[PDB]
C-alpha cells in the first residue's frame, strides 16, 4: 500500500513489498542546506563577492538603471527566508548603498513563455516587504515575449538562433538575474544561462531550443550538463550579454527538494554555473538504484508543476511523464513501464493554456506521435488570440505547448508503455498514446503480463511531482 | 517489402527478409474444393441424405410453410456456384417435387444484429434467379430483431437464456438454414446452431453469448470448438428446436478461404456441426507457425468483413484487430506486438453504424478498457433511432456494436502493443488504445526497440482480411 | 426570343429562329371541351347512366353512408364549373333524390402521400357551396394515410402488394371516386384505378410502385396505359373492391390542358378508364413531332405541380424534369439535353417537404444515383416528425419524396445532360447531377458543343409546368 | 479489367479488350535516362559550361550571397541521385571553390503558392547531407509568399504584371534556380522562367496567369510552349532579372517518368528553357494515338501531386481532372468523357488546403461554373486566416485554390461529362458538375448510351497521377 498522488489527494496502490520507493530528500539525504539565520549571510556574502565580475558596487553608478530579473512561482521557495525575497532584499541594499534609485530598479518576472505571474503570484514569490515596495509603483513587470515594444531584437547567434531580448533589461546599466539551482530536464540546471535565455526571452529565441530538434537526440534524455539545449542556452546568454556590452550578474542559489538554499553563488552566469554545478550535482543526480526498474509507480496531481490542470491536462501529464523519463532513465531498462496515478478529467486549463485543447485535437487529427505537431509550432506562437491571453489573461505563451509537448514526445518514445491509472475521461491519456486502466492494480498486472514480466523491479515515487523531483542514476553512477 | 491491405489499396513494409509471410489458402494448401460440375451434384447428394434428421422430402407436406434462412454478405461468396445460390436452388427443386407451393416458401436473411440485406445485397449473395423468383412477390425478407411484431418469445433457456426468434421461422413448418462452415472467432465456425442462435435472433439472445462474461474467459482466446460461445449457440439453437417442435434442416457447406465449398452438409444442427467440425478444423485450425511469432504485421483495408468503414471505424478496427488475437493466439508471443495498416480517417461509417460514433465517444468519456462500455449495451440495444436505423436505414444493430467491443477488448487485452500505421487520423486508433506510426518502419522499430527486441519473428499477413482468415497455430499443434 | 418559366415569372432564351415551340394546347388544338352550359348536363348524363356499374340511384339505399373522395389540389380545375365541384354537387343531389342523409356523406381528399389540403384549399377546390355545407359539420377530412385509426389493412394482393385503405371508404356502403382523367406520367392517366390506389391507400400500398423496381423499367419511360405501373394501380383497386365488398363509382371526367371537362365517365374504375382512354389519349398523346429533338428548353416555375417551391427544392426538380422526360420521351433523341430556367435557389420549402433536405443530403452523402436512396424510403415513410408534419403541419408525406426520387432518377438516366439556367444555388442542382449555366444561352452553347452538335433540334416548351403537360410523341406515332 | 487508382490502391475496371493502355515511359519509351554513374558528371559539366551567362565561377565572388531556389516536393523526385539533391552540391563545391562561404548561402524552397515544405519534406527534397548541412543554421528557408518584411514591390510590368519577389534571391549576388524540365499544364514545362516567376514570387504576380483570363483562351488548351502562360512567366521572370541587375543561374534537368534525369542544362532561363525544350518535347508530348479517344478512363489516388487529399478534395480533384483534359486534349474527341476512379470522400484536407472547403461552399452558393469564383480570389488570397495557415501551418497559400479553380473550369469546358466513380461521398463530386457513379461499369454503359456510343475508342490510364503525366498528342502529330 503506497499513496501516489491523484489529482488532488492520494491513490493507493498495492504493489509488492518488494517495490522501491524514493522521495526526493528523504529517501536520499539532500546536501545539507544552510540553517536560516546564516541564509542571509550567505546570501550577502555570495553577493558582496561575486565570480566573474566585481561586485554590484562596483557594476552599478548612482543613478544607473537596474534591472532585478527573478523567477515566476513554478519553481524556487515561497517561505520568509526564500531565495528569491531574501537575495533580492540584501541586492536592493547592496544597490542603494552604492547610490542606485530605487526609482531606476525594475523587478522583472522572467516567466518566458510561462504564464505572466499574477499580482497576487507576484507577491508571493517576493513577499510582502518587496512587493509592497515596488507593485505601488509599477516596477514590477512581468516578462512580456509578445511586447515588442518592450523587446529588442538582438539578431541571430553564430549558430542561427534568434535572440530577441527583454528590453528593460537590455538598457538596464546591471543586469541581476536571481536563479534557483535546480534539477531542471530542460537543460539539466534552472538559473544561470537557461534564466536569461528562456525566461527574458522570446519564443523565436526558445524555438532554437525547445524543439525536437535538440532534445530528441541522445545527449538530451538522460539529461546531463552538457547537453545541446544547455549549450544553446549559454550561446543566447552571451550573445545578449555582448549585445547589451555588459553581463548578467547571476545571483543563483542551489536549492534542495524544499527550495531551501544550500549554497549561493553570485557572479557571471557561467562562472556561477560552473561553481553551482558540483552541489546541484550532489543534490540533483542521485546515485540511489542499485538495479534498473522495469516499472516506474508515480502519482500526478492536478496542481504540481506549471499550475492547475497540470497532471489533467493531457499535454501537459504527457509532458510531465516525458520529464520523469528524463529524469528517471538512467534507472529505467529498455522496457520500462510508466504507472501514473492522473485524474485525466479533461480539464485542459484553459484559462493557463488556452491553446493546449487545439495543439490537442491538432494532435488526434493529424499527428501519429507529438513530434509530427512540431512544425505548427510557429502557427500557434503567432496565434493573436493566444499571445493576446499570455500577455494579459495570464496565459502560457502558445509555444510553450509545442516546448511541452517537444518534451512529451520523449514520454511516448523512451517507455514501452505507459499506464494512466484513475483517469476519470480515459479517452484524453489514450489520445496522448498512454494505456488506460481504472486502478493501479489493473495496470500493474496488465504492465506485468505484456512488458515487464510477473517479478519486475518496481520503483514507486510517492512524491514525484509534488517536491523537487531529482534525476536518478545507478549506485555506482557518478554525476555528470 | 511486403504490401499490406491499407484503405482500398497497399501499403509497403520493409520488413526483414526472414520475416514470415501467411497468405490463407496459398502458404497453406486448403482442402480440395469442389469443382463447379461436382458442387451442385455433391449438394444436392447432402440434401437428399441429411445427417441425423429425415430428408427434405419427408419433412415438408404438400402446401407446407418452409423458411429457407440463408446467411447475410458478409460470409459465403457470391460467385455463380456459391454455396447460398445452389443450396436453395436445389432445396427449392427438391420441395417442388414433393409439391410444396412456391407463395407458401420466405427466404430470410439471417442478418442478426448485422445490417439488413439491401435489394442489391440480397440479389448478389442470392443470385439473379432465386432473387427475381422471390423477390417480386415480397417472400425475401431480412431477419428484423427489432420487428416484435414477427419476433417469438420463446423463454428462458435451461441456464437463464433469453431466446426471441424470428416469426417465420418459429411459425413455419419446415426451417431450412443456409449454412457456411467456415473459420469465424466466434464460437469456432459459422452455420449450424450459430446460424439460428444469432441471425434470426433478438438482441437479448446475442447478449447471452456476445457478452465480455463469455468473450473474455480463458476458453475464448485462441477460440476453439468447445467455448463457452459455442455453448450458448448450442442452447439456443435447441431451444429454438423444442419450443418450435421441429428441427433445423441445416444445410451447411464447409467453405475454403476463396468462398469454395469443399463439402455440403445437409441435417440436423449437432450432427452436421460434429459431421464438419473435421473438415472445418483442416481448413481453419492451419499447424503452420514453427516458432512464437514476436510480431505479426498486416494490413486493414477500408472494406471487408461487415463493410465499408470496418478498417477505418475505430471500433470495428479493434474488432478486427481482436480477431486476429482470436486467430493467432496459437503462434504468438506473449508480448506479441500487432502493426497493423489503417488509414483510420475517422470515417465511422454512420449509415453502417450510426451507434458507433457514440460508442466511442462513451468509451472516450468512460471506458479505460472496452469492457467499461459494456454495462450500456442494452442503453443502445433499446436506442429508438438506432433501432429505426437498423430496421429501415440498413444499418447494423446497436447492441452488435458492442459485441464488437466485446471482441475488441481482447485485442488491448492480450497483445502488448498494437500499432497502427499509415492513420489519416490518429487520434481515433490512440482513443482506441493503439500505438500510432506514420509508416510500418517506424512502428517496426519501436516494437523492436520497446516490446520483442532487435530480433523478432515477425509474421506477415497480407490479405489477412481479404481472404478467409484461418486460426493459425503451431506445427505440432492439434486441430480442435 | 421565348420566355420559359423562372421561378414566379419568365426568362428569356434567345433560341435559334429554327427552334420548334410546342405550347400544350395551343400548338396542338385540345379535344374540344366541353362549354359550361352543358357541363352539367354532360356530367348528370354520366352519373344517372355509369358504365359496367349500377346508378348510384340503384346503389344507395336510404340512409346509407356514402364517401366521395375527390382528388386535391395538385391536379384538376378550380374554376365555378370544375369536375370536382359540378360533380360532387350533381352527386349529392342524386343521393339526396334517394333520400341518403346529409350526415351520413363524407367528402373525402385523397391526398395519399400529398400534403393533406388546408381547409382554404379544400373550399378553393371544393368551391364555397360545398364547402360550407359540409365543411362546418366537419364531413370534409384529408385522407391520412398515417392515422392508423382511421386505416384498414385488407392484406396483400395476389401479387403481394400490402393494401392499407382509409377506414372512411372501406366502411362506407357507396364509394364515388371524383376522378380527372388527364396527363400523368405515373400510370398513364389521373384517376380511376389510380385515384383508389394512391390517394386513399398507405405508404406501402403506394411504395409498390412508386419504386426504382416499377418506375426504371422499360415500360415506363415513355408511360403508357399499360405499364407496371398501372398494373400495380388496378390490382389494388380491385383488391379494395373485393375486400370491400363493393365496387367505387368512378366519376371521372376527361381533362384538357386547361383543366376543362371534354367527357364525363362514371361507373366502374375499369370501364370508366376504357370508355376514357380514346380521348384521354387524344388529350395527351400528341403527334406534333416530326423529327428527334437533340435540345429540349422549357422553364420550371418556382410553384407548379405539387406546391411551392417545386421548381427550386432540388428533389422535386429532378422530378419535374423526370415527368419531362417521361412524357416526352417518344420525341426525345438517344443524346438529348435538357435546357430548364430554375430559380434553383435552395427553396427546399420545408413546410411542403420537410424531409426532403434530409433525403438531399443523403443523397450526397452517399448517393451517386436517386436509386441509391431507395433503401432508406421506408426509414423516411416511418419517421415520427415527418409522419407529424404530413398529419397535422400539412406537409407531403415522406415517401412520396422517395416516389419523387423514383421517378427525378430517370432525368438523370435517360437524357444525355440537363442543363439549368438561372440557378441562384447552382450547387443543389449540381448536387441533384445539373449542369448549371447563368444563362440559357450558355448551356445552350455547352450543349451544341458538347452533346448535341452545332445544328440541334430544339425544341422550346413554355408552360411546360404551368399548363397541363401532354405527351409528346412522332407524327406517325399511334396514341397508346 | 484495368486497375485505376482509387483512394490508397485501385480498384479494376472490366473495360472492353480494344481499350488501349497508356503509361507514361512504359507504354511509350521516354528519351534514355542518364545513367546514375554518369548523372553527377553530366551534372557538374552543365554548371561548368551555362548557357546565356558566365559560369558561377565568373558570377560568384569570395563572400558574395547566393540564394540556391530549389523546387519543393511536387516535383522533381527524392531518389538519392535526384537532379536538386546533386545539382545543389556540385553547385555548391563549385561556390566554395571560387571562395562563396558557407554561411553566405541561402537555399530557399520554392513553394510559391504551394504550401511551404516542413522540415521533414525539405529534409527528404535536398537529401540529408544537404539538410544537416544548411539545416540547423537556418540556412534553408521556404519561400514566403505573404512574408513582406522578405518580400520585395518590383512594380509591374510593360503588361502590367505585379512583381513582388522573394528578398533573399532580390539582394543575392548569385540567384541559382534549381529546375526541372517536366511535364506540366501550367505553361508547358516547369523550371526556367516558370521557376523564379511563381515559386518565389508574390500571389499577385501568379494573379496575372494563373486566372482564367490566361488559361482559359484557345492556347491553353491543349497547352503548347507558346501559350498566354509561359509568355508571361517570362516576362515576370525577366522583370525581376533586370530589378536585381544579375540574370538566374537556371541548372535546369528534364525528368523522365520516373523523375530521372535525362539531359542538364544551366546558364540563363531563356536559354536553359531553349536547350531542354527540344528533350522536354520528346519526353513530354507523346505522339501516342493513332485515333481520338471517346472515352479516357483513370483513377485518382488519394495522394498525389499537391499531397494527401489531392484525389479526394473535390476542388483539387476536378482540377487534376482539368490537367488531365490540358494534357489530352490533342487525342480527345469533341464529346469526350471522363470516368475517373477517386475516393470522393469528403476529405477536404483542411490541414493542406483549409480554404477549399470554403471555396467549395462558395461555388456551391454562387457559382454556375468556376469560373464565377475567380472574382473571389483576392479575398481569399488576403484572408489573414487562410495566409497564417500558409505562412505557419504548412498550407498551400489561399490563392493557389483559384489557380487550381482556374485550372479545374477546364475540366466541366472541354469534357462532354466526366465520370467520378466510387466516390464515397458521392455529392462533392456532383458539385464540381460531375456524374457519379457506383462502379467503372455503371459509368461506361452510361458514357455509351449518352455521349460516346456502343463502340467508343477508349483510352485506359492506369497511372495518369501516380506518374510523370505525359502529354499526349496523335501519332501524325509533331512536338509543339
Ligand atoms: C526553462 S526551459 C525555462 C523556460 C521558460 C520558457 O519560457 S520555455 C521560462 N523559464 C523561466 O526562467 C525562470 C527559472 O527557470 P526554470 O527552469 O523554470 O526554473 C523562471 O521564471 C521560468 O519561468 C524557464
Ligand atoms: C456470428 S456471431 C453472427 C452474429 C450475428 C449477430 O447478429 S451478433 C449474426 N450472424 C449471422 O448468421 C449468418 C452466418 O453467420 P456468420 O458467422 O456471420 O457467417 C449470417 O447471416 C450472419 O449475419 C452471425
Ligand atoms: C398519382 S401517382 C397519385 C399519387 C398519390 C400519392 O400519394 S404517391 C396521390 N394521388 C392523389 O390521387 C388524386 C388524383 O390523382 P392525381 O394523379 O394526382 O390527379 C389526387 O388527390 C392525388 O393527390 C395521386
Ligand atoms: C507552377 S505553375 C508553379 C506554381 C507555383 C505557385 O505558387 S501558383 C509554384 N511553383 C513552385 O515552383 C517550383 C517548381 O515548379 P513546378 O512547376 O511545380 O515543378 C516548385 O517549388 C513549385 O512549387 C510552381
Ligand atoms: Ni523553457
Ligand atoms: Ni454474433
Ligand atoms: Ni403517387
Ligand atoms: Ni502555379
Amino acid at each position: 500500500k503506497i499513496d501516489f498522488e491523484y489529482g488532488h489527494g492520494t491513490m493507493t496502490a498495492d504493489l509488492p513489498d518488494t517495490t522501491d520507493i524514493f522521495i526526493p530528500g528523504e529517501t536520499v539525504a539532500d546536501p545539507e542546506c544552510l540553517p536560516e539565520d546564516q541564509i542571509e549571510a550567505a546570501t550577502l556574502d555570495s553577493i558582496r563577492n561575486p565570480l566573474g565580475m566585481p561586485p554590484l558596487t562596483e557594476l552599478a553608478k548612482p543613478g544607473s538603471k537596474v534591472t532585478i530579473v527573478f523567477p515566476d512561482r513554478v519553481k524556487g521557495g515561497e517561505q520568509a527566508t526564500a531565495h528569491r525575497k531574501v537575495s533580492i532584499k540584501l541586492i536592493l541594499q547592496e544597490l542603494y548603498s552604492v547610490g542606485v534609485k530605487k526609482e531606476d530598479i525594475l523587478l522583472i518576472c522572467s516567466n518566458g513563455l510561462h504564464r505572466k505571474n499574477t499580482e497576487k503570484e507576484i507577491l508571493g514569490v517576493l513577499g510582502p516587504d518587496l512587493y509592497h515596495q515596488f507593485a505601488p509603483t509599477g516596477q514590477i513587470i512581468n516578462h512580456d515575449s509578445e511586447d515588442y515594444e518592450h523587446l529588442v531584437d538582438l539578431g541571430k547567434t553564430k549558430q542561427g538562433d534568434p535572440v530577441i531580448m527583454n528590453k528593460y533589461v537590455y538598457e538596464s546599466d546591471v543586469a541581476i538575474l536571481i536563479g534557483h539551482t535546480q534539477g531542471n530536464p530542460y537543460g539539466g540546471y534552472s538559473g544561470g544561462y537557461k534564466h536569461c535565455s528562456t525566461g527574458i526571452t522570446h519564443w523565436k529565441s526558445i524555438a532554437s531550443h525547445h524543439v525536437p530538434k535538440v532534445m530528441h537526440r541522445k545527449d538530451f534524455v538522460p539529461v546531463n550538463n552538457n547537453s545541446l539545449m544547455r549549450h544553446k542556452f549559454d550561446e543566447i546568454g552571451m550573445h545578449m550579454e555582448e549585445k547589451m556590452g555588459k553581463k548578467f550578474f547571476c545571483c543563483d542559489a542551489v536549492l534542495d527538494t524544499k527550495s531551501r538554499q544550500i549554497e549561493i553563488n553570485s557572479g557571471a552566469a557561467d562562472e556561477v554555473q560552473k561553481k553551482a554545478w558540483k552541489l546541484g550535482n550532489a543534490r540533483t543526480y542521485v546515485p540511489f538504484a542499485e538495479k534498473k526498474y522495469d516499472i516506474i509507480v508515480f502519482g500526478m496531481p492536478q496542481f504540481f508543476h506549471y499550475g492547475d490542470g497540470m497532471g489533467t491536462n493531457p499535454i501537459m501529464l504527457m509532458q510531465a511523464l516525458s520529464a520523469q523519463v528524463i529524469r528517471h532513465k538512467r534507472i529505467m531498462s529498455d522496457n520500462c513501464v510508466f504507472i501514473c496515478a492522473s485524474t485525466c478529467n479533461g480539464y485542459f486549463n484553459e484559462s493557463l493554456w488556452p491553446y493546449l485543447p487545439e495543439l490537442y485535437d491538432l494532435f488526434q487529427k493529424e499527428g501519429n506521435t507529438l513530434v509530427d505537431l512540431n512544425q505548427y509550432g510557429e502557427y500557434f506562437a503567432t496565434n493573436e488570440e493566444y499571445i493576446r491571453k499570455y500577455r494579459y489573461a495570464h496565459a502560457f505563451h502558445p509555444f510553450h505547448g509545442f516546448s511541452m509537448i517537444s518534451c512529451a514526445h520523449l514520454a511516448e518514445k523512451h517507455t514501452a508503455a505507459i499506464y494512466l491509472v484513475g483517469a476519470e475521461k480515459p479517452g484524453y491519456a489514450r489520445g496522448m498514446g498512454l494505456k488506460t486502466r481504472a486502478t493501479f492494480e489493473e495496470a500493474l498486472e496488465d504492465a506485468k503480463k505484456k512488458f515487464v514480466g510477473q517479478e519486475p523491479n518496481i520503483l514507486a515515487l510517492p512524491k514525484a511531482f509534488k517536491t523537487a523531483a531529482v534525476h536518478l542514476m545507478m549506485k555506482n553512477d557518478l554525476p555528470p
